[PDB]
């Protein structure tokens, strides 16, 4: 439930968290689920997914 | 391995995928694992982490 940082991460966005290695971090339940980083067979487009937005084929 | 999506979606940033009811997608493997939202016990600071940069306590 608690978790601890393995290395440094920088923030690339405004909605990501940096942090140190070492640091005690705490996961958010919330209803997007966990991101997945995704292809799009319709547009073609890429990115970051909320995975509960998603079912299997 | 193929998902669908259940709902629209809107991006929000420059990293997610904006997606339509109904389009097919395929997830990518990555380094960074799934990301989570994250609350940091150090720092108070929130927002999403890769999930393959920390480990349970």
């Amino acid at each position: 439930t608690t978790f601890v940082a393995l290395y440094d991460y920088e923030s690339r966005t405004e909605t990501d968290l940096s942090f140190k290695k070492g640091e005690r971090l705490q996961i958010v339940n919330n209803t997007e689920g966990d991101w997945w980083l995704a292809h799009s067979l319709t547009t073609g487009q890429t990115g970051y997914i909320p995975s509960n937005y998603v079912a299997p084929s």
